[PDB]
DNA sequence: ATATCGCACGTCTATTATCCTCAGCGCAATCAGCTGTGACTACCT
């Protein structure tokens, strides 16, 4: 299902607020569904940072 | 004839509300990967 969000003005200045906020539980559930497991997500972020280091070098 | 009031001529000081440089989120610059065209260079059995 689509994930809803709340457009809440930032507690800081009125410079550019109106930030979107999502429920943490829904985001975690969606991430687990997409990636299968938390270990897969950890491996994905590790290989992403490794690729970032490879690209910068 | 000499001090004295009206008028003027300025000048010092102020009972009082302005212009600079740090913040998420979405559209655009960037990049790795892959492939296509052409000739080249070479290497094994």
């Amino acid at each position: 299902p689509p994930l809803k969000f709340i457009v809440k003005k930032n507690p800081h200045h009125s410079q550019w607020g109106d930030m979107k906020l999502y429920l943490k539980l829904q985001i975690v559930k969606r991430s687990l569904e997409v990636w299968g497991s938390q270990e897969a997500l950890e491996e994905a972020k590790e290989v992403r940072q490794e690729n970032r280091e490879k690209m910068k070098q």
